[PDB]
């Protein structure tokens, strides 16, 4: 929701394990991101539930695994 960041800055707050904490999807998916540093987003709700539409196939989904 025109809501992008540098996933890594992101990360670089502790590391993978926030990142994967605060969002929905796993480590190595996180490395996918972080690394190939694709245009992800991150949309929180309030108690902590956020989603992450990223790019990628053409389609911003919101990571929900």
């Amino acid at each position: 929701m025109r809501k992008k960041l540098d996933l890594k800055k992101f990360v670089e707050d502790k590391n993978q394990e926030y990142a994967a904490r605060a969002l929905g999807l796993s480590q190595k998916l996180i490395e996918e991101v972080l690394k190939r540093g694709l245009p992800v987003y991150v949309e929180t709700n309030k108690d902590g539930n956020i989603k992450v539409y990223i790019t990628q196939d053409g389609i911003t989904q919101p990571f929900p695994p």
